[PDB]
């Protein structure tokens, strides 16, 4: 029986890899090979955290960095997957890179997903997440007065709206938004999403039509303010954003654009488009090295924006 | 800039792979470690020492679930909790029983026979502590790949020898069992093409025994144990195209020779280390199961009418 073809394709893959080639094969060196091959990028402790709110009980995770300090900021983080997937386990390796490259404690929150709870449900777990982080703040062993958001895809849209959602209900102060590869909007004619939308890049545009349509369900889009943030009139008062795009991704369009909304509005932005990238890189690190300076940019923001002053 | 090398192979190999609640089911489970219930990072105070472990309790287990307790790979030398987490995860699930991960002590540093009685003392805590534990110290199973595949082969004849906790199986998965080189295994698949090389064997070997002859670590090279017979059942699943294939199934025969109720098979097309490379290479997961499913039949729950 020949190599099994997935066998011979990992082996293909591991190949290409950065050599880390240290000089002799000494147990140190072999542990520290190995470790940055199988295992997740190390932070210092996760904790299992359950969120008891009105209504409902939410899984979290708590990330707290090597490194960090005494009381760490916090970054409220929200994982993708179009509001319907996605968990805390998918998203445990994203959540443990930014940690690691921040020295900020993460908070990864398992809100409540569509269909099962459609528009307002998702993005009312995630704020009230946000609300009940702050205000058990000592209780995590974090700094409730530097606090962030973050999210990657659909993710990226829940902390665009609870940005919005806490300058509105003047909640708690956000020190940043990072939004990598937001959901902004559902205009599907836009066109990287012709140019990137086949399927050919992982994420596809009827893919999208499918995650709003389980989303929304009957709202009308326009009756969903926190879901289209990017038909948000005023975006001015909102949290300093960083907005990282990738290249080939069908939703570049409407995230540099919301991008440029906010820095028409007066929010100050880092916005950067990631050269030869799909949707989803951030989770990709451990395939795709290049993943990890654009996951120590965005984290680069937020260290910069949560320092104690 | 033209689409990134890396993750073109990342989409070519994602294409490579056949096929809300359903659609769920199959996406969180790619490229993600797999769901359990509860993960808990333990302390295990034994004379002399303490040791690192970390308990699996996957999604609908019993009340007082079975456990394993399983010994990671990585030629006695290297290897974490963290580095096998993924393979903890995936044999808690499949099997519907507990998993305890021991972060034994490590060669060069704690030569043979050290992290071989760390695991066996580790087993004894377990059982002692099963109360603590939340687990049935009644139902207990050994298993590790690799190295930890001969940890608990070890386990197991430690376990028999010493009147020490009953076991109800030892999973094997791709085990050493010898320091034997000649054998035919390593000359078709110990060249370094297929992850694991002969001499990364000698490498691990050397640093684990130190001075100590083979002839002299029974507990080592598990193959030149004279009788075998009362051991916990077995299953032994080895790799195609591992250096390691031909000691595996030898220790296997003579497993089954002595009376060991054994279930063993090569895996075609596999290497060595294929259990941790689910996300990657999905057919592993039929592996997964068939190890994790003879841990489930023999670490079975008695009887309960429920009228
Ligand atoms: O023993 C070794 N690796 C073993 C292979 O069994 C280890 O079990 C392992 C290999 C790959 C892996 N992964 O890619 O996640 C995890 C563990 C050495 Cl050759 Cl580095």
């Amino acid at each position: 029986m020949p190599l099994n073809p997935h066998v011979e394709a990992l082996l293909q893959m591991m190949a290409q890899m950065p050599a880390p080639d240290f000089s002799v094969a000494n147990p140190a060196e072999i542990r520290a090979v190995f470790d940055n091959l199988a295992a997740p990028p190390q932070v210092a402790r996760v904790e299992n955290i359950a969120i008891s709110l009105d209504g409902r009980d939410l899984d979290a995770r708590l990330y707290v960095p090597e490194d960090a300090d005494e009381r760490p900021a916090l970054m409220v983080y929200y994982h993708g997957g179009g509001w319907v997937i996605g968990t805390l386990d998918t998203h445990d390796g994203t959540c443990r890179a930014l940690a690691q490259k921040s020295g900020c404690a993460v908070l990864s929150i398992a809100y409540r997903l569509a269909p099962e709870y459609r528009y307002p449900a998702p993005a009312e777990d995630c704020y009230d997440a946000l609300v009940w982080a702050k205000q058990n703040a000592a209780t995590l062993g974090v700094d409730g007065d530097r606090l962030a958001v973050g999210g990657d895809a659909a993710g990226g849209n829940l902390a665009a709206a609870v940005a919005i959602m806490a300058r509105d209900r003047n909640g708690p102060a956000l020190r940043h938004q990072l939004l990598i590869y937001p959901v902004t909007d559902n205009d599907f004619t836009l066109a990287s999403y012709a140019e990137n939308g086949g399927g050919e890049y992982y994420l596809s545009t009827d893919g999208m039509r499918w995650f709003w349509g389980h989303y929304l369900g009957d709202t009308a889009a326009e009756n969903a303010p926190l879901a289209a943030v990017l038909n948000v009139a005023d975006l001015s008062g909102l949290a300093p954003a960083t907005v990282i795009t990738a290249e080939y991704d069908p939703l570049r369009d409407e995230g540099i654009a919301y991008a440029k909304k906010l820095d028409a509005a007066g929010v100050p932005v880092d916005a950067a488009t990631a050269p030869g990238m799909i949707h989803g890189f951030f989770s990709m690190f451990e395939a795709v090295p290049d993943s990890w300076e654009w996951i120590e940019r965005g984290a680069s923001n937020l260290k910069r924006d949560l320092a104690l002053e």
